C-alpha cells in the first residue's frame, strides 16, 4: 500500500510511531525496511502511495534524499502518489534549501559531483510543492495523524 | 501505446538502414512508432516521451554521429528511465561505431559528444552521459562484424518478434 | 522443467550458499545436476562433460577462489563452448566478487588463477583466460548489492522457471 | 512464538535471511525489533529463544544482554532456548576464548567487573544447551530446515 521516507532519528520515537498506529487501526500496512539498495528501489516502485516525512535533519542523510529522487521518479512514470508531511520545517525552506534545513543539506553536497547534487535539489524544489500538511499550521498532532491516516485510506480505495 | 520505438541518428541512417530495418518489420507485422506519422500542430518532444512510455521494445539505432543530437540524446535517457521504472526492452545496435568508443565519450564519438554539451548544465550533461554509460554495456549487434546487412536485419528482426511476448 | 548445471567452488559455496540455490530449485520443480550422484566406479570429467552437453541451462557461482580449480576452469570452457555451438543459456552469479576482477584476471581471484597455471602449456592458460574474459561480460547477478540474500535466491530461481518457459 | 538474538553485522544478509523465511513457510512468526525494557518484555513473552552465536556476538554489549535475560527467563519462566552455533566452536563460547573471547574482553574492558561476570555466567550456561553446530552439519539448507521443523513442532 504505503512507503514512508523518513529520517528515523528525528521521528522514529515520536510522530512516526503514532501514524503507524493510525495505519494499523485503520488497515493500512506500510512498508517498513548514498545506499539505497536495488530491493529498496523494488519496493518504491511497488508503492502505490509514498509518504514524505520531512524533518529537520531530513537532508543530513543522502540515503533519504535518493528515497526522494525515486519517488519522485515513480511519480512521474508510475501512478504513484507522493504525500507530504512538514514535520517541525516550513515548505518553503525545503523549495529553497534554507534555514537550519538548508544546512544540513548543503553538508551532505559537500565532496558530491554536482550532477547528484542537482537531482537531489531538484527533487527537493518540486516535492515542496505537494500540497500536504503542515504541523505548525494543525491543533493538534493527534487530529493531523487521524486526517492523515483517513485521507491515506479513502485514496487506497 | 506503440509495438516498438526506433531511437536513431536520421542524418546517419534515416534513409539507409533505418528503412530496411522497418521494411523487415512490416512484413513481419511488428508495429514501429513513425515519428514522421505524428499529426502536425503537435509538439514533438511530448510525442516521442509518450510513445517511449508505450513501447514493449526499445531499438536504440546508435551511430557515429548518435550524440551530436539533443534530440538523440533526450530520447536515451527517457528510454533508460522506462527501462529501469517499467519492464522495457532495450535492444541495441552498433553501427560502425564502437561500444567503449560510446561508454566513454572517446574517440571520434566523443568529439561530437563534447560540443552537444556547450550551454547546458553539467548535470542535464552528465544525465545523458550515464545514459551513455549504461546503454554502451547492453549486449547488442555490432554491423561491423556482420558480413551481410541484409541477413543482419533479418536476424534483428527475427530476435524482435521473439521477444514480443 | 529440469536441466540446470551448476559450476562453482564447493569450498567457497557448497555448503552454504549453493545449498539454499538447490533447495530453491526442488521447492519451484526445478531439477538440477548434483555431482555427488555421479554414479560410484564412474570417471568424475567424463560425467561433468557429458552432464554439461545435457543441460538447456548453466548457473556459473564465480567467486574468489574459482580459479583456484583446474575442475571450475575446465567446466567453464565447456560451458562457453556449449553455449556458441548449442544453445545453452548461461547464467551468471557474481559471488562476493567484482565483474572486472574476474575480466582483468587480477585482484585476489587474479592471484588464485595465476598460480593455478604454473606448470602449464601456454594453451590451456588463454584457454582459461578467454573463458574469464567472456563469461564476465554477461550480465548477472552480483551478491554485494543484495541485502537479503535469501531474497535474491528467490529471484534466481524464478529467473530459471521463466528461461525454462 | 520466538525471539531471535544475533549480532546482525555477522548474519543479516546470510543465514538469518533463510532462517526467516524457512519460519514464514512453515507460518512461524518470529519478533524482529526494527539496554531495553520494551525488548524485555518481548522477551519475557517469548515461548521459545533461539541463540543465534557468532565470532562477533560478544563484540556487541547489546546482544549480551540479551542472553544474560534469556538466561534469566529460561530458570524463572518457561522459555526454550534454542542454540545455533554459527562458526563458532561451543567450547570457545564456554571458555570464551578464540575470536569469539578476544571480541568479549575489548567489550569487557572499562566495563564493570560486575556485568562481565553475569555475562560470562550466561556465556558458559548458553554453551551447554545442546543446540545446532554448522560445521557438523552437511549443508546449511537442510541445518535450517531441521532447525525450522524443531522449533515448529515444540510450538505445539
Ligand atoms: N517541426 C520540426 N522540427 C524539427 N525538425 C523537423 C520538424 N518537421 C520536420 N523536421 C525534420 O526533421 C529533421 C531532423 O531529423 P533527423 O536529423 O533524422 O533527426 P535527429 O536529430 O537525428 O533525431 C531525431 C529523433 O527523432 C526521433 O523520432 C528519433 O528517435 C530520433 O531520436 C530536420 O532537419 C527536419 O528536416
Ligand atoms: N574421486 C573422488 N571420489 C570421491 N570424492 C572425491 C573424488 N575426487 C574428489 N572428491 C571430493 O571432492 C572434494 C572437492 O570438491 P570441491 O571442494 O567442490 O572441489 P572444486 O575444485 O571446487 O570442484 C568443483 C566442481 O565440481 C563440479 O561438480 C562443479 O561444476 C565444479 O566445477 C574433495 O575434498 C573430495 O572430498
Amino acid at each position: 500500500h504505503v512507503f514512508p521516507s523518513f529520517h528515523g532519528a528525528d521521528v522514529r520515537k515520536t510522530i512516526l510511531s503514532h501514524i503507524l498506529e493510525s495505519f494499523r487501526r485503520k488497515g493500512i500496512d506500510p512498508f517498513i525496511d548514498k545506499s539505497i539498495g536495488h530491493e529498496l528501489k523494488e519496493a518504491i516502485k511497488g508503492s502505490k502511495i509514498a509518504i514524505v516525512l520531512l524533518s529537520k535533519n531530513y537532508a543530513s542523510s543522502s540515503w533519504c534524499l535518493d528515497e526522494l529522487a525515486e519517488i519522485m521518479k515513480c511519480r512521474e512514470l508510475l501512478g504513484q502518489i507522493v504525500m507530504t508531511i512538514f514535520y517541525e520545517v516550513d515548505p518553503t525552506d525545503i523549495k529553497k534549501q534554507t534555514g537550519e534545513f538548508g544546512k544540513a543539506f548543503t553538508k551532505t553536497c559537500k565532496g558530491k559531483t554536482k550532477e547528484y547534487v542537482e537531482r537531489w535539489r531538484k527533487a527537493l524544489e518540486d516535492v515542496a510543492t505537494i500540497a500536504g500538511y503542515h504541523s505548525h499550521k494543525w491543533r493538534n498532532e493527534a487530529d493531523m495523524i487521524e486526517k492523515i491516516a483517513t485521507d491515506v485510506s479513502n485514496m487506497l480505495n
